């Protein structure tokens, strides 16, 4: 029938067709012979120009002024800037529309119903590492908002031909130290071993606990990274307790409130923003399931299971399933007590379904990656598990970029 | 050309070379991934090469590639197809192909078992009656008093100049679904269509929540025929919880034997439209989907209420707590009953070993991440952290349209 992908919700028996995917200009890793859908990492003037033109059209289209003479003048202006410099600049409003669109387009983000509510800080005037720190602090302050979390993004100056990038070396703005121990093991977050060591190499005196908030290594073009300690009263944290299990608080576990991804590259109409930290609010499973329970992270399942006096000798006692659920409950209860925005995976996925319906009307489709959308506990208990999804790459986009060291 | 395949828990890396043996196209293009689609919307010369390829695979397996016997058999197949437009499999080749199609099923977390499969040759069959006898012997052997054994029974291939042998039921054991006055369903709502078919063709029905359906079996170009399974043939496991006494008051049971009967078996271009197969259950299938899905037995909320859980808000995780307990009732019960079952932790661990065995034997293993990762506690198992390449290899199992 309709010459477009047919997508079905198996739980409601409803069907849709994706026409959005025709607007895709960049290929992913699948072919007709094999799907590489599960791999984490995918893989001059002419090229830039056509990306810019395309972006400008999305912009003018979004303000229902497509085919306008303001529209036309703008296209000319951009293509003049490039023929003489090899690049162009985005006006304020265009940058705001581009960063919202790059979020909206992110296939692995379950939080997109919020896409329209993003507070965009233009730091394209920033010119030093000390100044990057001020912008980042102001970002944390506004985003945190004493627990009532607000989505934000700070956009530092774009990449320029033959000139080093603005970079944030840290993968998030708040990260716990991971200290590799004499005896082979790790204290704190095993995921941050590399970055912790970088900080020490750069003259940070490390602490010694499981939840030591790392300083920031920030880099201005062609200069060495400089080191900044976030003032702890800016870094809001939540000590973890359980609603009925009294001993849980005695575990001494905590998590920070603000999820601020700082390593991704932001692409708008062919322009490339190497430094553009963004934050929203956590889904409980990210903390309660991945950060605390992954075997290669804090790995606490067994310690919790032993406090719950479960039989850890056999898989079939479902000790891992029971301990995980209770860890996730703790996380939710602890944020709600502390009055810090957080969302549970049932609510999140429910809102994602509603987002899917909005986007069908608005654009004809929604690029979505099933394996990242579906939560890491209770998958089939969430409506997104039963929903077929089409994955494809739209621009503007967040991308992974190489570590700058 | 040979994709890199990383495990993110342990950082180990492998390369998949087997993918190049794929001859069938999936749903994906460079433009868009369509790997999450459940089903696809996706002349005698297409056959000859498919048969040649298969006869090669088989001789390769018995280390006689290039023998007199292999070249001899090759020509014989080429002859039979040039004379008749079809051909026949030697039994030991059928045995090999049926295992190979299990081996190649990308969606199956149970493939470490692939080598142990009892194949019944049921190609001497000319009636539904004979179909039924074979099915009863299958079930008996497979169930083996609770100590389950994987098996497949293969019925005669499709022929161009006639209708197929078919088993109408999608599984050999199914719980009836009755349409009630108020529009509600007594029993299992997934089997309403087939319940009504059984009735329409003569069956006098029951009115419990777990009535075992009769079989509708079909020989070529003939009305289907009704066959009641003798109760003692169908091993059932009553459901109870180890610590929660009221669970048993729910009156739940599940059957011991998962026996899929609606799939088409493809071997060297030959098609066996009736070839039912059974293994044993992973506990999540019963404890999560069959009991917890709202379109099925939909017991989640009942169970949570009895757990005394706050059912008003998502954030209490009542759904998550109840499912775990239900899944646990399933394991406990099968273990109490002494019936073979595997939990999702043990199953996904055996699968990780499968991948390693297949890497060494064949240079990879096609796998469907979304189906291999279980439907609860996904990241808790090791397959979650494992990258996977998906592609269609032959021999294969595939879907076919319902015969009505
Ligand atoms: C406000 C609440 C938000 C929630 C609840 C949320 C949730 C999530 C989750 C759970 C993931 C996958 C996480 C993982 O497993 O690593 C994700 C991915 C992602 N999020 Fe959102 N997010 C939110 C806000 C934002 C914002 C403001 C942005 C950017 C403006 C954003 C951009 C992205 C991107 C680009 C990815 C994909 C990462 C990748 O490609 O690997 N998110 N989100
Ligand atoms: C012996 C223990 C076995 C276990 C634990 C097992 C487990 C599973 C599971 C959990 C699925 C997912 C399907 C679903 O969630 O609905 C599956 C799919 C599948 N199984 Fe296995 N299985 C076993 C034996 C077998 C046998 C004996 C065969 C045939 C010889 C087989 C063939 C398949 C095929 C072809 C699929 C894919 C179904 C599809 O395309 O949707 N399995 N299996
Ligand atoms: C805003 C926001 C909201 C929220 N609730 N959670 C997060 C953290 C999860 C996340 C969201 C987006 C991007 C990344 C990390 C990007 C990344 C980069 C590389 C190089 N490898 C990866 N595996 C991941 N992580 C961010
Ligand atoms: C052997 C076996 C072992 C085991 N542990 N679980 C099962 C049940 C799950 C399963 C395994 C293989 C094939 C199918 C049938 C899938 C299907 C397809 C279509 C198109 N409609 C359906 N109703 C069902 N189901 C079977
Ligand atoms: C191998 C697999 O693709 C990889 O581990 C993915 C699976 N799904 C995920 N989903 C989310 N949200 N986050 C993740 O880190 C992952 N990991
Ligand atoms: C739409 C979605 O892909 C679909 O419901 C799949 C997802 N993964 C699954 N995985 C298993 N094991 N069984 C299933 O039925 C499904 N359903
Ligand atoms: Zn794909
Ligand atoms: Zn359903």
């Amino acid at each position: 029938g309709p010459k477009f992908p047919r997508v079905k919700n198996w739980e409601l028996g409803s069907i849709t067709y994706d026409t959005l995917c025709a607007q895709s200009q960049q290929d992913g890793p699948c072919t007709p012979r094999r799907c590489l859908g599960s791999l984490v990492l995918p893989r001059p003037a002419e090229q830039l120009l056509s990306q810019a033109r395309d972006f400008i059209n999305q912009y003018y289209s979004s303000i229902k002024r497509s085919g306008s003479q303001a529209h036309e003048e703008r296209l000319q202006e951009v293509e003049a800037e490039v023929a003489s410099t090899g690049t162009y600049h985005l006006r304020e409003s265009e940058l705001v529309f581009g960063a919202k669109q790059a979020w909206r387009n992110a296939p692995r983000c379950v939080g997109r119903i919020q896409w329209g509510k993003l507070q965009v800080f233009d730091a394209r005037d920033c010119s030093s590492a000390q100044e990057m720190f001020t912008y980042i602090c102001n970002h944390i302050k506004y985003a945190t908002n004493r627990g009532n979390l607000r989505s934000a993004i700070t956009v530092f100056p774009q990449r320029a031909p033959g000139r080093g990038d603005f970079r944030i070396w840290n993968s998030q703005l708040v990260r716990y130290a991971g200290y590799r121990q004499q005896d082979g093991s790790v204290r704190g977050d095993p995921a941050n071993v590399e970055i912790t060591e970088l900080c020490i190499q750069h003259g940070w005196t490390p602490g010694n606990g499981r939840f030591d908030v790392l300083p920031l290594l920030l880099q201005a073009p062609d200069e060495a990274p400089e080191l900044f300690v976030l003032p702890p009263e800016l870094v809001l944290e939540v000590p973890l307790e359980h609603p009925t299990l009294e001993w849980f608080a005695a575990l001494g576990l905590r998590w920070y409130a603000l999820p601020a991804v700082s390593n991704m590259l932001l692409e708008i109409g062919g322009l490339e923003f190497s430094a553009a930290p963004f934050s929203g609010w956590y889904m409980s499973t990210e903390i309660g399931t991945r950060n605390l329970c992954d075997p290669h992270r804090y790995n606490i399942l067994e310690d919790v299971a032993v406090c719950m006096d479960l039989d850890t000798r056999t898989t079939s006692s479902l000790w891992k399933d029971k301990a995980a659920v209770e860890i996730n409950l703790a996380v939710l209860h602890s944020f709600q007590l502390a009055k810090v925005t957080i969302v549970d995976h049932h609510a999140a996925t429910v809102s994602f379904m509603k987002h899917l319906d909005n986007e069908q009307k608005a654009r004809g489709g929604c690029p979505a990656d099933w394996a990242w959308i579906v939560p890491p506990i209770s998958g089939s208990l969430t409506p997104v598990f039963h929903q077929e999804m089409v994955n494809y790459i739209l621009s503007p986009a967040f991308r992974y970029q190489p570590d700058p060291w």
